[PDB]
């Protein structure tokens, strides 16, 4: 089986990406955050809180005849944005781009936080991380992927993030005709649960590569690119005026700027992010400072190459026994 579905920016700043999920019997299509950095697929629910929800469309697990509750299970999650949820467990079937899994675990919302209430556009996670990141207790359950991937024509799931424009997730095949020149694989350590690899180096502008170990995880889940300092700084000093802001929360630059592009090597092939995709505007609005797509790692304890650095390529998970990475340019 196969399946392709297609995502789009929830704002005009590529903030995140919402993907229609079909859920239950008759189905109740929810629009969630594909996230390869996390390993939990949870909802917005009849079981929220209602203070807590506010626009988003809910599951309601009593109108779903395939439903069934996992009894005593319950999940809580934090993300590395400080945000959360939680709440207890169905099961049911759960569609994604016309390839179904019976019996996914439907992880349904008691209390969500804040930075979730407050965005009408996201009605839950569909995690794509290692399942041993799962946070169902006692008994912890498995990725969409994991489930569907026996049945899949291959083993993979491909992202193709648009800049400022819908793209597509796409399960069991590799569409040949989204990319350019040839897909360049390189290894993925499991053991954080993450889909961990490691570039080759780095580029600014049409400065000169960097070779370099950088050590990161492919998170379809976070916008921005989180790099090391010393990468960061080499970025932003090309970019008349900007600094690293304390009060802002990171690197700022003036919204007059032409921003340089950013290159990241994958083996020997190398993808480059345009100048153009580093902009996520005004700080506040109306503001003259602009805030950078491109931010330091530094106290978040790993390299991130969030939506910023995925956008720019077609990015292959293969799921394989020894799971690997591809990058294409697209």
């Amino acid at each position: 089986s196969t399946g392709s579905a297609t995502t789009t920016p929830i704002d005009s700043l590529d903030d995140a990406y919402i993907t229609p999920v079909q859920i239950g019997t008759p189905a109740q299509t929810l629009n969630l955050d594909f996230d390869t950095g996390s390993s939990d697929l949870w909802v917005f629910s009849s079981e929220t809180t209602a203070s807590e929800v506010d626009g988003q469309t809910i599951y309601t697990p009593s109108k779903s005849t395939t439903a069934k509750l996992l009894s005593g299970a319950t999940w809580s999650i934090s993300y590395g944005d400080g945000s959360s949820s939680s709440g207890d467990v169905y099961t049911d079937t759960v569609s994604v781009g016309g390839l179904t899994v019976t019996g996914q675990a439907v992880e349904s919302a008691k209390k969500v936080s804040s930075s979730f209430t407050e965005d009408s556009t996201i009605d839950g996670l569909l995690g794509l991380a290692f399942s041993t990141l799962n946070t169902v207790s006692p008994t912890q359950q498995k990725t969409f992927f994991d489930n569907a991937k026996a049945s899949l024509d291959s083993p993979v799931f491909t992202a193709d993030l648009g800049y400022h424009a819908p793209g597509t997730y796409n399960f069991g095949f590799i569409d040949t005709t989204a990319y350019t020149g040839s897909i360049t694989y390189t290894a993925v350590s499991t053991k954080q649960g993450f889909w961990e690899w490691t570039s080759t180096g780095y580029a600014v502008g049409s400065g000169t590569f960097k070779s370099t170990s950088i050590d990161g995880i492919a998170d379809t889940g976070t916008t921005l690119l989180y790099l090391p300092a010393t990468v960061v700084s080499a970025y932003w000093a090309q970019v008349s005026g900007a600094k690293s802001s304390s009060s802002v929360g990171g690197y700022v630059f003036p919204c007059s700027a032409t921003l340089p592009s950013f290159t990241f090597g994958v083996g020997s092939a190398r993808i480059v992010i345009p100048g153009d995709y580093i902009d996520f505007g005004p700080i506040s609005t109306g503001s003259s400072s602009c805030f950078g797509g491109i931010q330091s790692s530094a106290g978040i304890g790993i390299n991130i190459f969030g939506d910023v650095a995925l956008k720019a390529a077609f990015v292959v998970f293969n799921g394989a026994t020894t799971p690997t990475l591809g990058f294409a340019s697209k």
